């Protein structure tokens, strides 16, 4: 499923923000507009087991440019938080349901 970082109309959003995913399918996050954008996993608010490095950029990696992409494929069934870097301050925050 790909996730757009940045909406069209400059809204600092990941979109969609809340979606549900079967575990294991790739999830593209995309760079779209009004950057810089990343995207890091809330290690307060995903699935017991979990470790968010590994499916996390590095908070000091920024993606600059339209259509740079950030991949990842969740396996373990639960919530999770994602978060940009820069903007999860301003609510650029969403869901990902693995089911
Ligand atoms: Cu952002």
């Amino acid at each position: 499923v790909d996730v757009l970082l940045g909406a069209d109309d400059g809204s600092l959003a990941f979109v969609p923000s809340e979606f549900s995913v079967p575990a294991g399918e790739k999830i593209v996050f995309k760079n779209n507009a009004g950057f810089p954008h990343n995207v890091l996993f809330d290690e307060d608010a995903v699935p017991s087991g979990v470790d968010v490095s590994k499916i996390s950029m590095s908070e000091e990696d920024l993606l600059n440019a339209k259509g740079e992409t950030f991949e990842v494929a969740l396996s373990d069934k639960g919530e999770y938080t994602f978060y940009c870097s820069p903007h999860q301050g301003a609510g650029m925050v969403g869901k990902v349901i693995v089911n």
